[PDB]
């Protein structure tokens, strides 16, 4: 049984030109790219993305830093929602484990390179917000017999 | 004092073509390749290899998954039996620490890329099972003065 | 709010020819190279560097291991003193976390590749010991807006 998570490379990942390195980390585990799209995030879509934080004082600056090119992604794998969060590491890079994306690439929470869904419910919500259903592609990885038990 | 451990790249490591990457992780610490052999594992030898698991429900599927090309290896280093196990990570890739082989490459325990000896006794037994003594090569690393205290 | 730490590649890092790999790990987080100098460490300066170990019985051997080429470095970043220590890993490579420098490259404490300042006071002392003020370079990283919140 596989699931799908929403992963988004933030404008700092684009501008520091580490998009390929990020994708490679997920491909390395045999996670399948089910969707991928470059767009420019706008305040209106970011308000819906960060709806849980509506009204808080840090949201305006969060929206400013996120207004920029982003890579929208959907990856598929076993337990991929929780596993992708583990691979990203703590929100605060200084607290993130060595070997995680945020520990390896970043210094502060406000520039922490990547977003990933925190639950099944948020993955469904975020994939619907950032993608049309035709953009989610169904295909099977040829190495499936050596990735899955 | 150094010791020797038995490490085996499983068929998923061969088929996903990450043999070199695996070897590089161990070379990176100054561990010495003492033996190396590509073979195709067969049920009879695998039954001896996994003798401790005799009777367990998962053994027949383990033997099936392991029937295939494997790279037999012996690496030498300080505390290398326990250290190689630490580098491999937990049996379940999803529980393994970021930066370990299983966390970085794998999803499920049944396809977790690599075997390593779990103790001094099992290392001795496994090395003798898969290698004849004439296959074990003794030489000194040129950088020994900078690897060992 | 950034600080500066003193990092030193030990003779084993020079001789194993992993200087560039070490530097890349720190550059990867957006840490700024503020100073860099190759020198051959002498017992006199090593005695002052390791003054906290004066009179102890392991000091003569530490100074001997360290008498050789070293790369003196100053890196700048948020919390970089503690963070560089985290990236280096425990003194004993066998105890260091996977994904740290010492865990990924080394076997024994006496050959553990790199030194880093362990506190604000030690960083100030060590930078001043190994560098004149004229050797510390002030410039701004062009990616600062994408590194710092
Ligand atoms: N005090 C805060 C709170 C959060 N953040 C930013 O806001 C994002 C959303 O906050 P949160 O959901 O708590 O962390 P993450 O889920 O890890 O962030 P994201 O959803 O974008 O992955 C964080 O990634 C972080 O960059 C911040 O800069 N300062
Ligand atoms: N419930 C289980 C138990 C184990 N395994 C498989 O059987 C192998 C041997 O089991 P075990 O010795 O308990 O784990 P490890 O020592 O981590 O595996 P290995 O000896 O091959 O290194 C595991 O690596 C794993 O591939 C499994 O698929 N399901
Ligand atoms: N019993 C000891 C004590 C220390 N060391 C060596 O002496 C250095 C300094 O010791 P210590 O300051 O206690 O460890 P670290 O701070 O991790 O080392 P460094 O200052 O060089 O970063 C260590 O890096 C290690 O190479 C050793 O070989 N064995
Ligand atoms: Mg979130
Ligand atoms: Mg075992
Ligand atoms: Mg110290």
């Amino acid at each position: 049984h596989v699931e799908q998570t929403y992963l988004m490379i933030k404008p700092d990942g684009i501008q520091r030109q580490v998009v390929g390195e990020i994708i490679s980390r997920f491909e390395k585990r045999g996670y399948r790219i089910a969707a991928m799209k470059l767009t420019i995030a706008t305040p209106a879509i970011l308000e819906e993305h960060y709806a849980e934080h509506k009204g808080k004082p840090f949201l305006p600056g969060l929206i400013e830093k996120m207004t920029g090119p982003v890579l929208c992604m959907v990856f598929e794998g076993v337990d991929v929602i929780a596993q992708a969060r583990k691979m990203m590491g703590s929100t605060r890079p200084g607290e993130a484990a060595p070997g995680t994306i945020r520990a390896d690439f970043c210094q502060q929470a406000g520039r922490n390179l990547i977003h990933g869904s925190d639950s099944a419910e948020s993955a469904k919500r975020e994939i619907s917000l950032w993608f049309k259903p035709e953009e989610i592609q169904s295909y099977k990885l040829a190495l499936s017999d050596y990735i899955f038990e």
